[PDB]
């Protein structure tokens, strides 16, 4: 059979029992009914949830291979998302993937290191936090700069000017695009109806300024072919080009022009947004607990004082702040339901049958905060990742990445930008806060599948 969960209502399934408005608190309470595993019907579709780090671990790392298909909905197709890397399946999605990992290595792209176009990115950013000269601010554009800037140097292997042209609205694009589909009408009401597309208009917004960014990355791919040098790649344009004038007597090629731009796509939307939000909210989180960024502060002093940059080497040398890092990705938890899986095949699952193709809901929130693993689990604290001795302290439970062989593929970049540009930031600021830290509140705005933090201000002010 299939795992066990409220029965349906006929034809809108589960639909009106879902607390919409925090899914993630819906499946939480639905756990303690059903336990680590449960179906649920979205309108017919059977969607199996796992919660607790028990069920997810088998699922996603014991029976990997079979739990490694993207669960596919409606919006899928509704805004072309199928072709690159995150929406993928099947060998177009293996060999996009493993090819984008090897590239995505720090040393994968030619001399310059992945370390190196993130170091850069650090500079700039203390120096556009300089230019504000310490009066009040809303971090959110410039801490949006800093990652999509660190995507277009991987990809056209420039960073630009903050204030150059192709790059604000390439942002703004983006930037409208994320809003957009975040909106629970997008996300998943209108994933309530198979064949109507109910936000025509919408989805007309979504693909324009898919256009302009494809149309943007094919000008760069032009410019890329009539310089191109074998022996010298240098961004992830060239090692596409080379795979391909190398697949060519493989044809047809999952390599084309045409998966370039989607894969390119993919890494500006899966890079920039969740990074971005990652910084601005470890800044709020800095703000709320001054001890904790006093002692970071320590570490940065000790370890790397106030000449050169940080480094990915000073990390190991610094396990408080790294704790900081990990407790800020635990505590905010923005992907609480991961992004949807798919079963590849059917399977007996502990007791019951999943059937290929079957959505596969993974609760990510039920691993961060499990208050076992992190007592206190809805409480900021780095001594969730140190030891009694203050050294740092691994979990299996740190997740907000997923596992598996869908893990994001940004994992260590990611892991660079937070490190780099929050180690940065701090080396060269103190943060202060316009109200008192006292009242200010830290506590996640979730809209359905989204997490976000509350809107603040701050004033960066050198040292
Ligand atoms: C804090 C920053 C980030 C977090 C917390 C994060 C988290 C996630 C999560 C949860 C997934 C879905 C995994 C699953 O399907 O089970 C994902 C997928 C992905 N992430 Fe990230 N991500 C971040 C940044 C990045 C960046 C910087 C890149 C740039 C390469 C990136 C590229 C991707 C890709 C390509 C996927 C899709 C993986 C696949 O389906 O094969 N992400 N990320
Ligand atoms: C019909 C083709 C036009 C596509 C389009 N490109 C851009 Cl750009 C605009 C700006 O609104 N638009 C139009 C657009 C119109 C309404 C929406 C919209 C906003 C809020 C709630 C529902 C809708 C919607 N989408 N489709 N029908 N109603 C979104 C985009
Ligand atoms: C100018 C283009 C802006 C980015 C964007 N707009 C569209 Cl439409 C696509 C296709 O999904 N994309 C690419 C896209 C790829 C992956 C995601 C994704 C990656 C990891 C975690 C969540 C997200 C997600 N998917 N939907 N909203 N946020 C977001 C956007
Ligand atoms: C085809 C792409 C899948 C996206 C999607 N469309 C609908 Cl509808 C569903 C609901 O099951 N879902 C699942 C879903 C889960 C998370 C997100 C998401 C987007 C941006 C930032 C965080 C999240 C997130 N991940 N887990 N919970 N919320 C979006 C959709
Ligand atoms: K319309």
């Amino acid at each position: 059979k299939l795992p066990p969960g409220p029965t349906p209502l006929p034809v809108i399934g589960n639909i009106l029992q879902i607390g919409i408005k925090d899914i993630s608190k819906s499946l939480t309470n639905l756990s303690k009914v059903y336990g680590p595993v449960f179906t649920l019907y979205f309108g017919l579709k059977p969607i199996v949830v796992l919660h607790g780090y028990e069920a997810v671990k088998e699922a996603l790392i014991d029976l990997g291979e079979e739990f490694s298909g993207r669960g596919i909905f409606p919006l899928a197709e509704r805004a072309n998302r199928g072709f690159g890397i995150v929406f993928s399946n099947g060998k177009k999605w293996k060999e996009i993937r493993r090819f984008s990992l090897m590239t995505l290595r720090n040393f994968g792209m030619g001399k310059r290191s992945i370390e190196d176009r993130v170091q850069e990115e650090a500079r700039c950013l203390v120096e556009e936090l300089r230019k504000t000269k310490a009066s009040p601010c809303d971090p959110t554009f410039i801490l949006g700069c800093a990652p999509c800037n660190v995507i277009c140097s991987i990809i056209f292997h420039k960073r630009f000017d903050y204030k150059d042209q192709q790059f604000l609205n390439l942002m703004e694009k983006l930037n409208e695009n994320i809003k957009i589909l975040s909106s629970p009408w997008i996300q998943i009401c209108n994933n309530f109806s198979p064949i109507i597309d109910y936000f025509p208009g919408t989805h007309n917004k979504l693909l324009k300024n898919v256009a302009f960014m494809k149309s943007y990355i094919l000008e760069k791919v032009k410019e890329h072919q009539e310089s191109m040098d074998m022996n010298n790649p240098q961004d992830f344009i060239d090692c596409f080009l080379m795979k391909m004038e190398k697949e060519k007597h493989n044809q047809p090629s999952e390599f084309t022009i045409e998966s370039l731009e989607n894969t390119a796509v993919d890494l500006f939307g899966a890079g920039t947004e969740t990074t971005s939000t990652t910084l601005r909210y470890a800044l709020l989180l800095l703000l709320k607990h001054p001890e904790v960024t006093a002692k970071v502060q320590e570490e940065i002093e000790r370890v790397i004082g106030r000449n050169r940059s940080p480094c990915m080497q000073d990390r190991s040398h610094m396990p408080y702040t790294d704790a900081v890092v990990h407790e800020v990705q635990r505590y905010i938890d923005l992907l609480p339901t991961s992004l949807p899986h798919a079963v590849t095949c059917d399977i007996k699952f502990r007791n019951y049958l999943i059937p290929k193709g079957t959505t596969i809901l993974i609760s990510l929130t039920s691993v961060l905060h499990d208050n076992k693993e992190f007592p206190n689990p809805e409480m900021f604290d780095p001594h969730h990742f140190l030891d009694e001795g203050g050294n740092f302290k691994k979990s299996k439970y740190f997740m907000p990445f997923s596992a598996g062989k869908r893990i994001c593929v940004g994992e260590a970049l990611a892991g660079m930008e937070l490190f780099l540009f929050l180690t940065s930031i701090l080396q060269n600021f103190n943060l202060k806060s316009l109200v008192d830290p006292k009242n200010l509140d830290t506590t996640p705005v979730v809209n359905g599948f989204a997490s976000v933090p509350p809107f603040y201000q701050l004033c960066f002010i050198p040292i």
